[PDB]
RNA sequence: AAUAGGAGUAGCUUGGGGACAUUCGUAUUCAGAUGUCAGAGGUGAAAUUCUUAGAUUUUCUGGAGACGAACAACUGCGAAAGCAUUUGUCUAAAAUACUUCCAUUAAUCAAGAACGAAAGUUAAGGGAGUGAAGACGAUCAGAUACCGUCGUAAUCUUAAC
RNA sequence: CAUAUUUGGUAGGACCCGAGAGGCUUUGAACUAAGCGUGAUGAGAUUGAAGUCAGACGAAAGUCUGAUGGAGGAUCGAGUUGAUACUGACGUGCAAAUCGUUCAUUUCAAUCACGUUUAGGGGCGAAAGACUAAUCGAAAAGCCUAUUAGCUGGUUAUUUUCGAAAGAUCUCUCAGGAUCGCUGGAGUUGAUUAAUAUAAUUUUACCAGGUAGAGAUAAUGAUUAGAGGACAGGGCCUUGACCUAU
RNA sequence: ACAUCUCCCUAGUGCAGAUCUUGGUGGAAGUAGCAACUAUUCAAAUGAGAACUUUGAAGACUGAAGUGGAGAAGGGUUUCUUGUCAACUGUGAUUGAACAAGAGUUAGCCGCUCCUAAGGGAUAGCUGAAAAGUGUUUAAAGGGGUCCCCGUCUCAAAAGGGAAACAGGUUGAUAUUCCUGUGCCAAUAGUAUUAUGAGUUAGAUGGUAACAUAUAUAUAAAUGAACUCCUUUACAUAGGCUUUACACUCGGGGUGCGUUUUCUUUGCACUUUACCUUUAUAACAAACCUUGGAAUCAAUUUACUUGGAGAAGAGGUUCGUUGAACUCAAUUCAAAAAUUUGUUUUGUAGCAAUAGUAAUUCGUAAUUAUCCGAAGUGGUAAGGACUAUCCUUGAAAAAAGGAGGGAACGGCUUUGUGCUUUGCUACUCUUAAUACUUGUAUGAGCGUACCAACAACCGCAUCAGGUCUCCAAGGUUAACAGCCUCUGGUUAAAUAGAAAAAAGUAGGUAAGGGAAGUCGGCAAAAUAGAUCCGUAACUUCGGGAAAAGGAUUGGCUCUGAGGACAUUAAUGUUAACUCAGAACUGAAACGGACAAGGGGAAUCCGACUGUUUAAUUAAAACAUAGCAUUGUGAAAAGCCACAACUGGUAUUAACACAAUGUGAUUUCUGCCCAGUGCUUUGAAUGUCAACUUGAUGAAAUUCAAUCAAGCGCAGGUAAACGGCGGGAGUAACUAUGACUCUCUUAAGGUAGCCAAAUGCCUCGUCAUCUAAUUAGUGACGCGCAUGAAUGGAUUAACGAGAUUCCCACUGUCCCUACUUGCUAUCUAGCGAAACCACAGCCAAGGGAACGGGCUUGGCAAAAUCAGCGGGGAAAGAAGACCCUGUUGAGCUUUACUCUAGUCUGGCUUUGUGAAACGACUUAAGAGGUGCUACUUUUAAAGUUGUUUUACUUAUCCAUUUAUAGGGAUGAAUUUCCCAAUAUGGAGACAUAGCCAGGUGGGGAGUUUGACUGGGGCGGUACAUCUGUUAAAUAUUAACGCAGAUGUCCAAAGACAAGCUCAAAGAGAACAGAAAUCUCUUGUAGACUAAAAGGGGAAAAGCUUGUUUGAUUUCUAUUUUCAGAACAAGUAGAAAACGUGAAAGCGUGGCCUAUCGAUCCUUUAUAUUUGCAAAAUGACGUAAAUUACUUACUACUGUGCAUAUAGAGGUGUCUGAAAAGUUACCACAGGGAUAACUGGCUUGUGGCUGCCAAGCGCUCCUAGCGACGUAGCUUUUUGAUCCUUCGAUGUCGGCUCUUCCUAUCAUUGGGACGCAGAAGUCUCAAAGUGUCGGAUUGUUCACCCGCUAAUAGGGAACGUGAGCUGGGUUUAGACCGUCGUGAGACAGGUUAG
C-alpha cells in the first residue's frame, strides 16, 4: 500500500532530532590516569538549561594536568547543586553530593545517577530528570558491583565504573498535566518531529492497517509478534498481558 | 496569699504521651540452591486445588513486604480518637516539693475553631500475607450463604481530603 | 524436380484506426505538503486572575469591602488571513472557480517572506486517499511500442455470370473459434444413339406402425347410481361392507 | 513537353462518407456582443479629419489601508529625446507601453562583493561490476613559533553578522555615485632627515576611593614575548511607566496674497538648519564609591522594590540617553587672587548663510531687503529603567577589545668567541611631515534605466484575477474604521450618442394583517454606540452576562470637580482638556447621517482554543489535553532506514525512546482464555529439516540414527480480536409472574439507556405542545438489531454545528403595485462562437409497435421588427447508472505461488593449553581332538575423537588531543613501598559469508467458470439413463413434465436338472385377523439387486447339482455420431476349457443406466530391444602352447530408457493448479441487457353487467342481492423485453393551460320502502364550480376548519434551456445489524 508513518520515520528526512536549543553532547568527564590513581576537585561555574535533557547541565572547571590554563566541562546537575559548589571526581575522592565516584566505592543502599555501562563511557545510564540508581551490592572478592535502574531493574557492572552520588535536578517534571495544545506544540518544537499523532484506525487501511471498516472496525488482533514484519509491527509487539494492569 | 487559679524553680521525677531519624527479631513469601520419591493441600465428609517438568517435607543463602509475640496484668500513659522492637534527636505532661513569684487572673460556656477509629474519595509509591468484589468445588430440597480452593479493589507509606 | 504466377492458411504491425494498462531510464517541492534556519508583521476597544494597599468586623482562627494591580491557546473587533450563507451575481465570464453582499479569523498550535530539506508504489498527509507546477486510488518526460483488443468505427472504377447461411458437432463455450452443412471456381468421368444411369412423383405388389379416433360390459388408474344374493354395525328387525349381474 | 489499344512487365493504382488527415470555406450573423470601477462640459490649439490628442476654463473624483511615494522578485531598453502612422494600439486615434533614428544608467564611503548558519559539494576512508551510497570514520595533510608548537577542506544569507558620506546644486532622461562645499575610513615599504611629546645621565602620572589624566595643526605616544583567561559580535514574549525626536495644534510679532454689498484687527501661505566637531558642556533614568550608621521601620514605584551580606542622609564618580540644552565662548567692569566669581557688551557653537523660502527692484542676466518670540496635543518611532510568563529560556563565526603572565633590552671604543669583560657619556623611544631609493608605492570588480502593475511580472492578452516590503497629512471619532477635506494624483478603464416599454439585474418603497410561506423565517426587516439602572434558570462556581428588561442622549447660558509656578496660614502670577450637576430652548428631534448583538425556552452531538476534502464538503470527521496499554537497561538493547558498507531515533537513556488504543470535566467500567491472537516453560514430551553419524551393497544407490526451531502438549493474558440464550408452569377478584421446573454455553447483558442523527413491525401506547402533531417534547421499554475504553451513562462553558418551539419582527404571504440606477432598445463604430443529413404547419393512420417530410384528410399567399420558451424525442460527452469482456486497476484474507524482513540449525573464518568422557594402538597373561598351523583376556601403558573449562594473538566493541607501571566561589606555564601490545571491555562465542528448516499480506505476481424468462440466492436442464412431452418409420426443443445415476453381486455369475408363483375358498391340537400343515381353485393378479418402462410359466421366477467363460487373442460392425474419440453393445472367428446324456449353451448380470484424454506414476509381459569406439555368462567348448595363438558357441553386471497391457483422475465429466472485494475506481463494447416513457396483454386493481336463493314487517327485484356467471378499462400493480445505453435529464412540489366523463354540486327530470321536511336509487347533461390550514419526501394518507359542494381522471406517470433541489442516487461523515476482513445493508441519518 502506502508506507506506514513509523516506517517513514527512518528515512531521516525531516525526522531528524530538532538540537539547535541544545547545548553540546552531556557526557561526563572522560577516565583518565589522575581520575584513576587520585582525585581532582573541581569548580561548577555556571547552570545552564538544555530542552533536549530533562535537566539541566552544569559548566565545571578543571584545570589542564597535562599542560595549563583553565577547561570547562559540561556535567548534567544533581539536585542541590549550585553555583560555586566544588565537586570532586576520582578513586580515591570523599564520598558526598555530586561526587563522580567508582560504583566499587559507594557504600550499599546509596543513592547515584548518571551510571555508565563501562569504566570511561561518560554517564550513558540514569540521566532524566528526579532519576536516582540505588547500589543493592558489592561483591565479596570486589571487581563486580550490583546496581538498580531507575526501571527497578537490577544490574552487575564492573566495580571501576564511575557514577555521580545523588539525585539528577528537575524532579517532579511529570507531576504538572499537560494544560493545553500549545504547551504540548511547545514540548514537540524543541525535541522531534512527532506530533500531532494521528489515530491509525481512523486511516486508510491502505495507510495504516489498523484502518479501514465502515465504522472504524479493528477487524484484526491489536497484539502482534516481535517476529512480526516491520509494516505489521502497527500493533502492541511481543504483549505478554493485555487488558488494564491489575495486583 | 484561697485544702481556687496561673507562672517559676528542684529531683540519674515518671510513663507503650506526640514527631523525626535509627535499628533488631521472627514467622511468612519470592528467587537461587539442597536432598528425597508419591502423593500433598483441604472438610461434618469430601471434592475443586497443587504434585514425576519432582509437590508436600529437610537444610542453607540472598531479597521483599508485614508485624512486634511469649514476656503482658480486674498493668502504664494519652483531651478524646489512640498509643507497645533497639538506640538517638527534637518535643511536650502530671504529680510530688517549695517560708519562689503574681494578686483574682476564675468556673461552665450559644457563635466560631482545632483534633477526631474503621470504611469511603483523589493522587503518587509499595502491592508480601490478609483479602469487600469476582470465580469455581461442594453443602443442601434448592444455597447465588455459612464451609473449602482461587482471587482482583482495599489493607501498608507519603501527599491531600 | 525446377520455375512463373494465383489463391487459401500461419507467423509477423499483417485491412486501416482505436483502449484501461504493464515495464525500463531520467526530470520536478517556483505551486502544493510537512520539517528546518534567518528575518519580519499583526488599528482599536471589552473583561479584570494572582500579587499589593487601605478600611471594617472578628479573643481567636479568620472573614468581608473599596481601590490598586494587570493574568488569560479570555471577549468584541477593523485590517490581515480565510470563505458560512444568499444553492447571490456570473455561468460562449472580468475569471477553465471571478465578482457582490453576508459571514469566520485577528496574540498565537498566529500570519508573511526568503533560503532550505524530504521524489514516484516514492515522498509528505491535524487522514479527506489529501497533496506532490490548470497533471494523481500512483506526477511529468522519453522509450520497449506500430504493445495487446474474440470488441466499436471506417475499408476506394464499370459490366456480365453462378449465388448462400442464420441447422449441426466439440469448445472456460454461449457477442468467439474450429470442424459439418449449404456456395463458387477448376478439372476429370458420363453423355450425345429421344435413352440408360437417374428422380422432395405416382402405380402395382409388398411390408412396418399404435398418434388422431374409439373404449369403460378388455386390463390399469378413476368413477355415479340402484338391483339381486350369505361377515360387521345399529336398535327378532334393520343398516352396511362383501360377493353377482348391471 | 506530351502518348502508345502494338506487346508485355511493374506498382505507394482508382474514395462521398472513417466524431477520416490536412488545408481552405460557408449558413448561423452585421447578429451575440464591446454593462466591475458615481461625470463630464465649454472654449481654444494642432491636424486631412477630434466625444475619448494637446492647452485653458469649469465641473467632479482618488481621499494617505491613496490610481501618491519608494524599494524585492520577475521582466529588460519597455526608459528618454527626436521623428512618426503600412499593420497593431478588440471604438475613433493626429495618441501610444506600436514602428524609425538616435541618446542615456558614472561609487575607497550605497549595495553586492566578506563572514559564518540552516544547508550543499568534496578530500581522507570504505563499500558497490561500475554508476553511485556515504562523509574523520583505522590520515605520514593550513596556521603560529629559533628545527619546534598547533590544524579536515570547500561553497552556502542582495532582509542574520559585517568600516567608511552627508548637505546643497544640476540634466531631455542618473544622481549618497555627476557638480560645489564640507568630511570620514582603511592601508600608508625601505633608508635618511626633520619638527611633536616621552624616558636617560631598563618602562609616565593624579585621585582615600569609585575613578581620572597627553587638546601635539592632529587626544598622537601611558615597555612588554611565549603561553593563558575573559568580553563585544550576540539575540524570546507580554504589560505598563518614562525620556527624546519628527509630526500635529494654539497664541504673538514680521512678509505677501485672498474674502471684503454687509460683518470680520480675518483666511491662507512663508517665518528654514543636516551629517560632521572621541562634538564641548548642561540635563536626567540608572550603576558604583567615600562618608553616614537606621525598628517607632525608613527610603520608595502606576506596579514592588532596597537595606548591618550597610539603608536613609551627605558628598562624589561612571555609563547610557541625548546633541549648543546651560555661562557656552569671547569681551566688560567689579570682587576672588599670584588664578576664581558676579555685572555689561557681543554671537543662530563651528558647520551656517553665501545655502533654502516668501519677497523686492533692475532685462545682458543681475541686485537690494527678509528670515522669530512663547506654549500645548500625545499620533509615530526609538531608547531606558522595570515587572511578569515557559514541562519553551530564545544561532554562530569572521572580526575587534580588555585582563593575566613576566621572555627581551642604553650608544661609542676594545680584547677573546652575531656572543662576552674592560674605558667613556648628548642618547633610547614616539606620532606626523619631508627627501631619497627600491617594478609604474592609493583606493579592485560587478550592479545603478523603467515598471513594480491604476497596461510593463504570472494568468496563451494593454485580463474587474494573483503578486512581497516600507513611508502615512486635516476634520468627525475609541479609531490607522466609515464619511468628507489638504498635499500629491486622476477624470483612462475594449466605445459613444438618442430614446425609453417589456423583460433583466443592482436597488428603493409600500395600506391592513403578521409566517396563514417554504425543505427550513431562506431572503429582507427588527436589534445595534455610549452613560445610568437592573439582570434568571443553571453552573466544573470560573461563568451564565452586553443575559433578560428598562431609562437617557440635540443646541445654548450657567454652576461644581480635577494643575503649575512665588510672596508667611492667607495673598498673588498662571494651563491643558475631561468629567458631574442645573436652567432655558425646539415639531420629545437628538448613537439624527455614520457605524451598529435579534432574543428567549429547549433537545442532540462534539468538551474546549485548534485542523481538514486547492475548484460542488468546515462537520457530528480529525487534532487536543486527560485515561490506559505494550516493548526496551543499550554498541551482541528497543524501534526504523540502506544493495552493500553504513545510517536514523541519538547533542538520546526509563520523570526516556519507540509503538498503540481511547478522547475535557463528572460518574463508572459487569461476565467469558473456549474460538481466533499474542505470550510463558521444556527432553519427561508427540510430530518435525539440511548437514552430520552408522549399517548395507562391487559401487552409485538403498536404509537407519541425531534435545533445531516451529507446531503439538501445558500454562498466562479481554482498557488482545471478539462474544454476551431459549422454553414451560406458578399468587384469597382480574391481570401479571417475585417463585418453580427445564434444555443449553466460553459467557448467556450487570450499572445504565431508549421508538434518541440508534425501534423492522411502526406514523408502537400514554401525556404535553398546536386548532389540527407521522413532527417536537416528557414518558413507557420481552430492545428486528441498546449497553460498559467498539468506551457506556452524565454534563456547565462553548459552536459559520444538527434539530423544535415561543416573543419581538417583517412585501415570506394574503396580493401585488409604484419607483431609481445600470442594461436591454435605436443609430454610428468595431464584431465572434456553439450549433448545422436535408430541413422546417397540422391531424390521424399504418411503420422498428410516440413522424418535419410517408398514405389520407385538414389546408396553404410575400417580406419582416420586438419578444418568448410548446416542439425540433434542441445543444454537450463515445451512459459516470445497469449488463458484458476469459481488458484492467485499486483494496483484503486462514485464495494460489512466492518474497523483503525475521528466528533457528549447520559449515567456513576460528587459535593456544588444562581437566573430565569414549575409541584405537603397543606391552604382559590365557585357551583348543596331529618337528608343522590357530585364537582370547588384562594395563587407563601408547595414539586419537567428545564435554567442561582457562588463555589470549584471530576477531569485536568502547575510549581519548590514544599523555606517569602498581600499592599507603583563590593561585598553580619559560614522597615511601612493590614492579621492570595506546588504554579498557568482550573473545574463539560473536560477527561476516554460504547453505538449510521455520516464520512471513510487510512486499510482489496472479486466480476467483457457465447455463441463466435480465442480476442473484437457488437449481443443473453442465456427464448421463427411463417413460412422457414428440404431432402412429425415424428425427425433435424449453429452468417441459414424472423421475432415476456415480453402485451392488463368489452369487443375485455360468451350465444343467427339478419345480411354480401372488391369491382365494374349504379343512386341522396349542392357534386367534395374521404362524405351520393339507386338499381344491389359481395366464402370473408373484417375482425378476436397485429407477421407470419393456420381456419372461416345462422360465428369464423359485429349489437343487456341478462349477468360475466375470478366460486369452482378433475382426466385421451397431449405438452416440464427424457417421472421429471414448463408453456401451451385436454377430462371428483363433485358443484353452466349463457344463450337459447328447443336441447344445457359456466371451458377465433378461433388455434399456451404473462412467474418463495427453503427460505422469505403478505393476505385469518379451529365444523382441537400446544406453552411441569397446567389454562385465565364461576363457563355455575344442584344438594349440615359444603367444596379443587359433577356431567354434540362442540364452551375460547394477541403474536408467523403451515397447505392449492394465490400474491410480480429471462429476464445470472431448480433461486450467485458483478466494473475497470496489458507494475510490478506470477502459472496451452493449438497447444482443435493467432502472424512464411508449407498445402488446389485463393476471391483479378499478368500473359496468346478467341472474333470483335469501334479505328488505309483509313483499324476488322500492332498495338490495348472494351462491354463481358476462363484459369493459388501463388513473393501479404486474407479466413483458419490441423501441432507445457515441444519453429521451432519474421523484415530488410549485406554477400554467387544455381535453375527457365512468356527474360530486349547480339546470331539467324519472322512481322510491314518500305525508311534508328531508333523504335515497336513477337519466339527459362536461355550460359552470370544486377551498383555508395542521402533519409528510410523499402519490397516497390522516386530522381540524370553512364551503354550496370541497367529483374523478388524461395531457411523454402533464409541466427541470418554467422554477425548486426536500427526497432515491456520486465523492465526506454517523449509529445499528450483517461480513474474519476489506467492506455490505428498498436499514436508518447529516453534509454536499
Amino acid at each position: 500500500g502506502r508506507v506506514i508513518r513509523g516506517q517513514r520515520k527512518g528515512r531521516g528526512s525531516i525526522f531528524k532530532s530538532h538540537n539547535h536549543h541544545r547545548k553540546g553532547a552531556a557526557k561526563l568527564r572522560h577516565l583518565d590516569y589522575c581520575e584513576k590513581k587520585g582525585y581532582i576537585k573541581g569548580l561548577v561555574k555556571d547552570i545552564i538549561h538544555d530542552p533536549g535533557r530533562g535537566a539541566p547541565l552544569a559548566k565545571v572547571i578543571f584545570k589542564r594536568t597535562e599542560k595549563y590554563g583553565k577547561k570547562e566541562e559540561l556535567i548534567i546537575a544533581s539536585e542541590g547543586m549550585f553555583t560555586g559548589q566544588y565537586i570532586s571526581c576520582g578513586t580515591k575522592a570523599p564520598l558526598s553530593v555530586g561526587n563522580i565516584l567508582p560504583i566499587g566505592k559507594m557504600p550499599e543502599g546509596t543513592l547515584i545517577c548518571n551510571l555508565e555501562h563501562r569504566t570511561g563511557n561518560r554517564g550513558t545510564l540514569v540521566k532524566a530528570s528526579g532519576c536516582y540508581a540505588t547500589v543493592v551490592g558489592q561483591s565479596e572478592d570486589g571487581k563486580k558491583t550490583k546496581v538498580r535502574l531507575p526501571s527497578g531493574a537490577k544490574k552487575t557492572i564492573d566495580a571501576k565504573a564511575r557514577a555521580m552520588v545523588g539525585v539528577v535536578g528537575a524532579g517532579g517534571r511529570i507531576d504538572k498535566p499537560i494544560l493545553k495544545a500549545g504547551v504540548a506544540h511547545h514540548k514537540y518544537r524543541v525535541k522531534r518531529n512527532c506530533w500531532p499523532k494521528v489515530r491509525g484506525v481512523a486511516m486508510n487501511p491502505v495507510e495504516h492497517p489498523h484502518g479501514g471498516g465502515n465504522h472504524q472496525h479493528i477487524g484484526h488482533p491489536s497484539t502482534v509478534s516481535r517476529s512480526a514484519p516491520a509494516g505489521q509491527k502497527v500493533g502492541l509487539i511481543a504483549a505478554r498481558r493485555t487488558g488494564l494492569l491489575r495486583g
